[PDB]
């Protein structure tokens, strides 16, 4: 996907986290998460189409989807252990580091 | 190692864990599919070896590989909690991925 | 902060892990140490400052950084299972790697 529609898929699934009454569905949206932070790292913004592939602009942007992978994994393992709520306390911090990326870059 | 015997011991190791015993023994080898995943990143396959190095393709390579190391991490944390034969069953999507991987990019 | 700012941020904590009596102040100077990482991944290191941003050796320098980012990650497993001293081991054998990467590109 491209990089709006992956940035789309990971906001829809904080919402699903952050109503989720299982550990299960916290579970299934933190692996589409990481789905889409990974295939975004493959995706170009707009505002970086004239840029170097591996221009340092474009390394903050895939090491930016790096950061925020470690923090799926931390929500992940979270809610794997059953700690639904740490896991949505983590996801609200996810929230936070999409919304800077999503300002930064767009 | 180049790419092609990176490949063998992320085959290996499958093949290890597949018929594995005990916890530690998957833990094991997904430590060295990590391992190999790991130096895979800085190879050139042979089927990109007519593109550069920061070029899309090898980009979009590299990610794959990022993609298969999270998939080994989903089999570890199972293997960390003592859950092997959850461990084991991850394992097969790590198949998946690793023999598309090799008709991909052979 | 720049690259080698990070590396200090590095070598901070590892000491922070040296004396540590608890799991949780080991957890909490690891992810400082992940947050550090992530951060120098995206930098040009002093060394590799007169080469192209699409060098090989830029690779191979991110590549490490993976590296050091999963032997992080098994150190913080330890301390998230409440092995102490285990994790301080593992971190004295980070002490090792963060140092290294540090001399090798400065
Ligand atoms: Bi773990
Ligand atoms: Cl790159
Ligand atoms: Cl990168
Ligand atoms: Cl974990
Ligand atoms: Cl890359
Ligand atoms: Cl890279
Ligand atoms: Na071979
Ligand atoms: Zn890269
Ligand atoms: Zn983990």
């Amino acid at each position: 996907a491209d990089w709006e529609d992956n940035m789309e898929t990971l906001n829809d699934n904080l919402k699903v986290i952050e109503k989720a009454d299982n550990a299960a569905q916290v579970k299934d949206a933190l692996t589409k998460m990481r789905a889409a932070a990974l295939d975004a790292k493959k995706a170009t913004p707009p505002k970086l189409e004239d840029k170097s592939p591996a221009s340092p602009e474009m390394i903050d942007f895939r090491v930016g989807f790096d950061i925020l992978l470690w923090q799926i994994h931390d929500a992940l393992c979270l809610a794997n252990e059953g700690k639904v709520k740490e896991a949505q306390a983590a996801a609200e911090q996810l929230k936070t580091t999409v919304n800077a990326h999503w300002q930064k870059y767009r």
